[PDB]
Protein backbone atom coordinates (compact mmCIF):
# COMPACT_ATOMS: atom_id res chain seq x y z
CA UNK A 1 0.00 0.00 0.00
CA UNK A 2 0.96 3.68 -0.20
CA UNK A 3 3.11 4.82 2.87
CA UNK A 4 1.86 5.91 6.15
CA UNK A 5 3.14 9.74 7.09
CA UNK A 6 6.48 9.88 8.36
CA UNK A 7 7.19 10.42 12.17
CA UNK A 8 6.81 14.13 13.19
CA UNK A 9 9.95 15.98 11.87
CA UNK A 10 12.51 17.08 15.09
CA UNK A 11 15.02 19.97 14.07
CA UNK A 12 18.36 18.52 15.65
CA UNK A 13 20.83 20.96 14.52
CA UNK A 14 20.19 24.38 13.69
CA UNK A 15 22.41 27.53 12.10
CA UNK A 16 21.56 31.02 10.77
CA UNK A 17 20.90 29.26 7.13
CA UNK A 18 20.37 25.70 7.58
CA UNK A 19 18.28 23.55 9.76
CA UNK A 20 18.74 19.89 10.05
CA UNK A 21 15.76 17.68 10.63
CA UNK A 22 15.31 14.11 11.98
CA UNK A 23 12.24 11.82 11.67
CA UNK A 24 10.95 8.48 12.02
CA UNK A 25 10.32 6.63 9.10
CA UNK A 26 6.21 6.00 10.11
CA UNK A 27 6.25 2.87 8.07
CA UNK A 28 5.62 -0.69 8.87
CA UNK A 29 8.07 -1.57 5.32
CA UNK A 30 10.80 0.15 3.82
CA UNK A 31 10.19 3.66 2.55
CA UNK A 32 12.47 4.41 -1.12
CA UNK A 33 12.74 7.60 -0.26
CA UNK A 34 11.13 11.18 1.18
CA UNK A 35 10.40 14.27 -0.04
CA UNK A 36 11.19 17.72 2.58
CA UNK A 37 8.35 20.28 2.26
CA UNK A 38 9.19 24.07 3.89
CA UNK A 39 8.11 27.75 3.69
CA UNK A 40 8.25 30.54 5.63
CA UNK A 41 6.52 30.48 8.73
CA UNK A 42 3.62 32.78 7.38
CA UNK A 43 3.92 32.22 4.05
CA UNK A 44 0.26 31.82 3.02
CA UNK A 45 1.19 29.56 0.04
CA UNK A 46 2.24 26.26 -0.86
CA UNK A 47 5.54 24.48 0.42
CA UNK A 48 8.36 24.31 -1.68
CA UNK A 49 9.56 20.80 -1.72
CA UNK A 50 13.22 19.07 -1.40
CA UNK A 51 12.43 15.77 -3.67
CA UNK A 52 14.88 12.62 -3.24
CA UNK A 53 16.10 12.37 0.40
CA UNK A 54 17.43 8.75 0.60
CA UNK A 55 17.77 9.00 4.05
CA UNK A 56 16.02 10.00 7.77
CA UNK A 57 18.08 13.14 7.99
CA UNK A 58 18.61 16.15 6.40
CA UNK A 59 20.13 19.49 6.49
CA UNK A 60 18.39 22.38 4.41
CA UNK A 61 20.06 25.29 3.54
CA UNK A 62 21.15 27.76 2.25
CA UNK A 63 17.64 29.81 4.81
CA UNK A 64 18.10 33.01 6.04
CA UNK A 65 19.22 34.14 9.80
CA UNK A 66 16.72 34.54 12.38
CA UNK A 67 13.71 33.69 10.29
CA UNK A 68 10.89 31.43 10.95
CA UNK A 69 10.46 28.28 9.11
CA UNK A 70 7.82 25.10 8.97
CA UNK A 71 8.94 21.83 7.58
CA UNK A 72 6.75 18.36 6.74
CA UNK A 73 8.38 15.56 5.31
CA UNK A 74 6.96 12.79 3.05
CA UNK A 75 7.37 9.23 2.08
CA UNK A 76 7.61 7.50 -1.16
CA UNK A 77 7.68 3.96 -2.25
CA UNK A 78 7.25 1.62 -5.09
CA UNK A 79 3.61 2.43 -4.76
CA UNK A 80 3.92 5.81 -4.73
CA UNK A 81 3.98 9.34 -1.97
CA UNK A 82 2.04 9.38 1.14
CA UNK A 83 0.53 12.01 3.05
CA UNK A 84 2.44 14.51 4.86
CA UNK A 85 3.66 14.26 8.43
CA UNK A 86 2.40 16.78 10.73
CA UNK A 87 4.72 20.65 10.52
CA UNK A 88 7.84 21.46 13.03
CA UNK A 89 8.43 25.18 13.10
CA UNK A 90 11.51 26.16 14.01
CA UNK A 91 13.74 29.02 13.84
CA UNK A 92 17.18 29.56 12.43
CA UNK A 93 19.90 31.05 14.32
CA UNK A 94 21.02 34.86 14.24
CA UNK A 95 24.19 36.25 13.25
CA UNK A 96 25.58 39.69 13.40
CA UNK A 97 24.39 42.20 11.14
CA UNK A 98 25.49 42.32 7.61
CA UNK A 99 24.97 45.93 6.48
CA UNK A 100 25.54 49.14 8.28
CA UNK A 101 23.09 51.66 9.98
CA UNK A 102 21.36 53.58 6.91
CA UNK A 103 20.93 58.02 6.49
CA UNK A 104 23.55 58.01 9.30
CA UNK A 105 22.95 62.43 9.80
CA UNK A 106 24.57 64.49 12.58
CA UNK A 107 24.40 68.26 13.39
CA UNK A 108 25.31 70.66 15.67
CA UNK A 109 22.96 71.46 18.40
CA UNK A 110 25.68 73.63 20.54
CA UNK A 111 29.66 74.15 20.07
CA UNK A 112 30.07 71.43 22.62
CA UNK A 113 27.21 69.03 21.81
CA UNK A 114 25.58 67.05 18.50
CA UNK A 115 22.58 65.00 17.34
CA UNK A 116 23.78 61.89 15.47
CA UNK A 117 20.81 59.84 13.61
CA UNK A 118 20.27 57.29 11.61
CA UNK A 119 18.07 54.15 10.36
CA UNK A 120 17.91 50.87 11.06
CA UNK A 121 20.11 48.03 8.92
CA UNK A 122 18.33 46.38 5.90
CA UNK A 123 20.17 43.26 7.26
CA UNK A 124 19.93 43.20 10.87
CA UNK A 125 20.20 39.31 11.22
CA UNK A 126 18.70 39.01 14.31
CA UNK A 127 17.05 41.65 17.35
CA UNK A 128 19.14 44.94 17.49
CA UNK A 129 19.86 44.84 21.01
CA UNK A 130 21.89 48.58 20.54
CA UNK A 131 24.37 51.01 18.52
CA UNK A 132 27.60 52.07 18.84
CA UNK A 133 28.40 55.51 17.85
CA UNK A 134 32.55 56.00 17.51
CA UNK A 135 33.85 59.85 17.16
CA UNK A 136 36.74 61.70 16.79
CA UNK A 137 38.63 64.68 15.90
CA UNK A 138 41.40 62.42 14.36
CA UNK A 139 39.77 59.68 11.84
CA UNK A 140 43.13 57.98 10.28
CA UNK A 141 43.03 56.23 14.30
CA UNK A 142 41.86 53.02 14.20
CA UNK A 143 38.20 52.90 15.21
CA UNK A 144 38.36 51.06 18.70
CA UNK A 145 40.68 54.17 19.52
CA UNK A 146 37.69 56.64 18.78
CA UNK A 147 35.69 58.13 21.44
CA UNK A 148 32.83 55.46 21.98
CA UNK A 149 28.69 56.11 23.28
CA UNK A 150 26.33 52.96 23.62
CA UNK A 151 23.05 53.07 22.69
CA UNK A 152 19.93 50.51 23.36
CA UNK A 153 17.87 50.17 20.42
CA UNK A 154 17.32 53.62 18.84
CA UNK A 155 17.33 55.75 15.97
CA UNK A 156 18.75 58.87 17.31
CA UNK A 157 20.94 59.93 20.10
CA UNK A 158 22.89 63.10 21.42
CA UNK A 159 26.79 63.43 21.84
CA UNK A 160 28.07 66.26 24.53
CA UNK A 161 31.49 67.64 26.11
CA UNK A 162 32.65 68.20 22.43
CA UNK A 163 35.54 70.53 22.31
CA UNK A 164 34.01 73.83 19.84
CA UNK A 165 34.71 74.35 16.47
CA UNK A 166 36.23 70.95 15.25
CA UNK A 167 35.32 68.55 12.93
CA UNK A 168 33.81 65.60 14.42
CA UNK A 169 33.99 62.36 12.29
CA UNK A 170 31.06 60.29 13.09
CA UNK A 171 30.56 56.02 12.19
CA UNK A 172 27.72 53.91 13.88
CA UNK A 173 27.43 50.35 13.88
CA UNK A 174 24.48 48.07 14.91
CA UNK A 175 25.10 44.92 17.52
CA UNK A 176 22.81 42.20 18.23
CA UNK A 177 23.35 39.49 20.76
CA UNK A 178 25.72 37.28 18.39
CA UNK A 179 28.10 40.32 17.68
CA UNK A 180 28.90 43.81 16.32
CA UNK A 181 27.56 44.92 12.25
CA UNK A 182 30.13 46.94 10.14
CA UNK A 183 29.82 50.82 10.81
CA UNK A 184 28.85 53.40 8.28
CA UNK A 185 30.95 54.88 6.01
CA UNK A 186 32.33 58.42 8.01
CA UNK A 187 30.44 61.51 8.42
CA UNK A 188 31.19 64.65 9.16
CA UNK A 189 29.74 67.46 11.98
CA UNK A 190 31.32 70.70 12.41
CA UNK A 191 31.09 72.37 16.06
CA UNK A 192 29.86 75.67 14.97
CA UNK A 193 27.30 77.84 16.73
Amino acid sequence: ALPKPPGTPVVTESTATSITLTWDSGNPEPVSYYIIQHKPKNSEEPYKEIDGIATTRYSVAGLSPYSDYEFRVVAVNNIGRGPASEPVLTQTSEQAPSSAPRDVQARMLSSTTILVQWKEPEEPNGQIQGYRVYYTMDPTQHVNNWMKHNVADSQITTIGNLVPQKTYSVKVLAFTSIGDGPLSSDIQVITLE
